[PDB]
């Protein structure tokens, strides 16, 4: 995983919010937390080859911090069904 991926995931912080994976400007994967922190941590220690290839493959994190889970949740919903990422089912 690149350096600047680690440290942004690192420096997340406890808040709820949706996560963007992404390579060459494309998102690969995007995600909701209930603390961001938390979430991104998972991928540090990755408990299956799609955690490994997300976090190997991306060049760029992007994290927008929400409102509250409710937010999370459309907002997740949304970009999913805007950007239809490769690893998202
Ligand atoms: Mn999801
Ligand atoms: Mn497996
Ligand atoms: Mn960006
Ligand atoms: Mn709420």
């Amino acid at each position: 995983m690149k350096e600047k991926i680690r440290k942004k995931i690192l420096l997340a912080p406890e808040e709820p919010g949706v996560y963007i994976f992404k390579n060459k400007g494309v998102p690969i994967y995007i995600g909701k937390a209930k603390r961001l922190s938390n979430r991104l941590r998972s991928y540090l220690n990755p408990q299956t080859e799609k955690v490994f290839r997300i976090g190997e493959e991306a060049d760029e994190l992007e994290t927008i911090v929400v409102m509250n889970e409710r937010e999370a949740f459309i907002l997740e919903a949304n970009l999913i069904k805007k950007y239809r990422p490769k690893y998202n089912v």
